[PDB]
DNA sequence: TAAAATGTGATCTAGATCACATTTTAGGCAAAAAAGGCCTTGACATCCCACCTCACGTATGCTATAATGTGTGCAGTCTGACGCGGCG
């Protein structure tokens, strides 16, 4: 349908993992698509410390906010979740087929508003809450998103106790403390690297 | 000039620090073994085949008082023109 006669025209390349997929500050000269896998969105700081924006998962336009106007930059890092193919688009050409079809920038007001709407409630989170209501909202977003399996009582997931500190906002032992304490309240088990919620559905 | 904004500062309060030992655990590299894919085996079940197989059916033969030329149930006749064979 649609997608068939927008990936007949498109350029293509296959990503490893652990890598980097966007360097913040270059030029920005391409929109990409996740052809296969899923991808971490974050930044850095001064000091070099890393703070994830998000996770994204298929179904999304990659490298947007360069399309606009001319003569802007790259306002993130986004690193390698998994192994990633991954597409290639100009600009120019994106006014062509934005004006021979309105229907990619449908896409695109879908695709991006979702994101400054999620994006909306991570900053609008960001003022208030606890860091038990972090952490505790954070896990059940990503018990929404479907990198997460099912446990037969609830979402199970694999993640480190670095990458949800740079989730959060806050150290990596002090989510560790307050998890532990989550499961004296029974509301999680956790092994290692192996952590699962209940009360999803 | 009504009504919202602006200084008192001492007394606190949830997270960050910060070097180093110990887990884990990947993830991914080598693989043991089991369960499909490959074949076989024994055992069964059902036949196809045909090979027979008797009962019932069927092809054929005579019957010696004597008897000896149809018909047989119909048609109802339409009619005007054209060929042809007799017909003088
Ligand atoms: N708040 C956000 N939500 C989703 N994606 C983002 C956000 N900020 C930056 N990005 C992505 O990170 C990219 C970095 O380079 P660009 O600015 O060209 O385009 C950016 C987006 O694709």
């Amino acid at each position: 349908p649609t997608l068939e006669w927008f990936l007949s025209h498109c350029h293509i390349h296959k990503y490893p993992s652990k890598s980097t997929l966007i360097h913040q500050g270059e030029k920005a000269e391409t929109l990409y698509y996740i052809v296969k896998g899923s991808v971490a969105v974050l930044i850095k700081d001064e000091e070099g410390k890393e703070m994830i924006l998000s996770y994204l998962n298929q179904g999304d336009f990659i490298g947007e906010l360069g399309l606009f106007e001319e003569g802007q930059e790259r306002s993130a890092w986004v690193r390698a979740k998994t192994a990633c193919e991954v597409a290639e688009i100009s600009y120019k050409k994106f006014r062509q087929l934005i004006q021979v079809n309105p229907d990619i920038l449908m896409r695109l007001s879908a695709q991006m508003a979702r994101r400054l709407q999620v994006t909306s409630e991570k900053v609008g989170n960001l003022a208030f809450l606890d860091v038990t209501g972090r952490i505790a909202q954070t896990l059940l977003n990503l018990a929404k998103q479907p990198d997460a399996m099912t446990h037969p009582d609830g979402m199970q997931i694999k993640i480190t106790r670095q990458e949800i500190g740079q989730i959060v906002g806050c150290s990596r032992e002090t989510v560790g403390r307050i998890l532990k304490m989550l499961e004296d309240q029974n509301l999680i088990s956790a092994h290692g690297k192996t952590i699962v919620v209940y009360g999803t559905r």
